[PDB]
C-alpha cells in the first residue's frame, strides 16, 4: 500500500471526516473500525479524539487498500495518517473504536488493528471499561 496526500477540510465524527484528495472534496470513512455515533456513549470522545488528531497534524495522508475505494454512500475508504500515525489504529488502541467491517480484500491492516484492540481491552480503556 502507499500513502497519498490529502488536506483536512473538516472533522465530522470519530470515523469520518471531510478531506481534499486529488483536489476534490470527499468524505472519508476509516477502514476496519467503528466508532460510537456522536449520540452514543464514547461517541463524543471518539469525535474529539479524531478531530484533535487530524486538526493538529501538519501532514494528512490517505492510504487505500487493495479493494474497493468508495463505499455505497460514495465515501472514500482508507487508512488515514496524521504526521505518520494511523488514525484508525490510534482510535482502536485508545478503546474509542472497535475493529469492525472487515471485508475480504480490504483488510491489509486487520492484524495490526486487532493487536491494538487487545491492548485497549487488557487496559480496560473507554469502551472496554
Ligand atoms: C467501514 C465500511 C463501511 N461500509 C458501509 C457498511 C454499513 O452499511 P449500512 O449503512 O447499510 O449499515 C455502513 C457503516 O458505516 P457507518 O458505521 O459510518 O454507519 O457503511 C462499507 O461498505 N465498507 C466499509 O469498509
Ligand atoms: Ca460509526
Amino acid at each position: 500500500l502507499h500513502k497519498e496526500p490529502a488536506t483536512l477540510i473538516k472533522a465530522i465524527d470519530g470515523d469520518t471526516k471531510k478531506l481534499m484528495y486529488k483536489g476534490q472534496p470527499m468524505t472519508f470513512r476509516l477502514l476496519l473500525v467503528d466508532t460510537p455515533e456522536f449520540n452514543e456513549k464514547y461517541g463524543p470522545e471518539a469525535s474529539a479524539f479524531t478531530k484533535k488528531m487530524v486538526e493538529n497534524a501538519k501532514k494528512i495522508e490517505v492510504e487505500f487498500d487493495k479493494g474497493q475505494r468508495t463505499d455505497k454512500y460514495g465515501r472514500g475508504l482508507a487508512y488515514i495518517y496524521a504526521d505518520g500515525k494511523m488514525v484508525n489504529e490510534a482510535l482502536v488502541r485508545q478503546g474509542l473504536a472497535k475493529v469492525a467491517y472487515v471485508y475480504k480484500g480490504n483488510n491489509t491492516h486487520e492484524q495490526l488493528l486487532r493487536k491494538a484492540e487487545a491492548q485497549a481491552k487488557k487496559e480496560k480503556l473507554n469502551i472496554w471499561s
